[PDB]
C-alpha cells in the first residue's frame, strides 16, 4: 500500500540483491554535469577572481553553465557538456545561442588560453617543486 520515498543513503545504493548483469540496453555512465563543475570551480578557483556556476540559467545532468572571473576581471561564460568546456559568452551568465565558438577538452587547456595569468599561477606552484626537491633531497 506504499512505495518507496526520498531517503538519505549512507552508501553508494542501496543493493543488498546481487547475481544478475546489469550492462544491458542503457549504459548511462551516471556523470553529473554538475558534479565535475563544482570540482573544477573549487581547483582552479585560486588562479582568478571569482569562479562559480551560473545560477541565472540551467543545469540539469548533461549540461552545466559556469562561469568564471580571472584576475583582470574577464569574465567567460562555460557550457560544460560531454564535448567538453564550450565558450558560450564573455559576461557573467551571458550565452548566446549563435555563438560558434570553439569548445575545448579540458579546462586546463581552456583557461591557459583565457588568462595568461593562470598559466603564470601554475608557473608558481610548479617551481614549489623546484624548491622542494632544491631543500629536501640534496640535504
Amino acid at each position: 500500500m506504499e512505495t518507496d520515498c526520498n531517503p538519505m543513503e549512507l552508501s553508494s545504493m542501496s543493493g543488498f540483491e546481487e547475481g544478475s548483469e546489469l550492462n544491458g540496453f542503457e549504459g548511462t555512465d551516471m556523470k553529473d554535469m554538475r558534479l565535475e563543475a563544482e570540482a573544477v570551480v573549487n581547483d582552479v578557483l585560486f588562479a582568478v577572481n571569482n569562479m562559480f556556476v551560473s545560477k541565472s540559467l540551467r543545469c540539469a545532468d548533461d549540461v552545466a553553465y559556469i562561469n568564471v572571473e580571472t584576475k583582470e576581471r574577464n569574465r567567460y561564460c562555460l557550457e560544460l557538456t560531454e564535448a567538453g568546456l564550450k565558450v558560450v559568452g564573455y559576461a557573467f551568465d551571458q550565452v548566446d545561442d549563435h555563438l560558434q565558438t570553439p569548445y575545448h577538452e579540458t579546462v586546463y587547456s581552456l583557461l591557459d588560453t583565457l588568462s595568461p595569468a593562470y598559466r603564470e599561477a601554475f608557473g608558481n606552484a610548479l617551481l614549489q617543486r623546484l624548491e622542494a626537491l632544491k631543500r629536501d633531497g640534496q640535504s
